């Protein structure tokens, strides 16, 4: 079946920015902000939109060696963007799939809040708990603060 789960992270930098830096260009972006938690983001095949298939290595000593990424829709007027995870770690064994949502919304301050959805699709009766992904939710902001530093620190970059 399917387990949901949901999550926000908030931003100072404004949405348009964010969304570009992060998600569009973060293949780019976050193995250089973040080296300590991904070394490397090869493309295997597209160029960007649905379909393309990108390939997520990890440092040494992760627990599990790298995960492939499948982009299933990028909405780049009202920043949200779906993609799959659908092959490495857990994925083949526990698990069909992880389907993916992120949308990104503006606030008057001039910040954003990114709002993630992941829905786990399980083999079996597998149960994904709680508890244990929180691991992804720590992943997700680490690489959050790295590239709202960076983008802090480079005011013309991705403007
Ligand atoms: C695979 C995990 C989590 C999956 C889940 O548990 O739901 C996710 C969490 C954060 C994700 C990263 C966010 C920043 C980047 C977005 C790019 O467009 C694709 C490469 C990066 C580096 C993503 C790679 C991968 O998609 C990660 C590391
Ligand atoms: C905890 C769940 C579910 C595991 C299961 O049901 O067996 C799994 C599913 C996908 C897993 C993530 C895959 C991408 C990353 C691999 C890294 O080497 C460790 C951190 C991350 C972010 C993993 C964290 C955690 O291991 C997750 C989120």
């Amino acid at each position: 079946g399917v387990f949901n789960y949901e999550t926000e992270a908030t931003s100072v930098i404004p949405a348009a920015r964010m969304f570009k830096a992060f998600i569009l260009d973060g293949d780019k972006l976050v193995p250089k902000v973040a080296p300590q938690a991904i070394s490397s983001v090869e493309n295997i095949e597209g160029n960007g939109g649905p379909g393309t298939i990108k390939k997520i290595n990890f440092p040494e000593g992760f627990p599990f060696k790298y995960v492939k990424d499948r982009v299933d829709e990028v909405d780049h007027t009202n920043f949200k963007y779906n993609y799959s995870v659908i092959e490495g770690g857990p994925v083949g064994d526990t698990l069909e799939k992880i389907s993916n949502e992120i949308k990104i919304v503006a606030t008057p301050d001039g910040g954003c809040v990114l709002k993630i959805s992941n829905k786990y699709h399980t083999k079996g009766n597998h149960e994904v708990k709680a508890e244990q992904v929180k691991a992804s939710k720590e992943m997700g902001e680490t690489l959050l603060r790295a590239v709202e530093s960076y983008l802090l620190a480079h005011s013309d970059a991705y403007n």
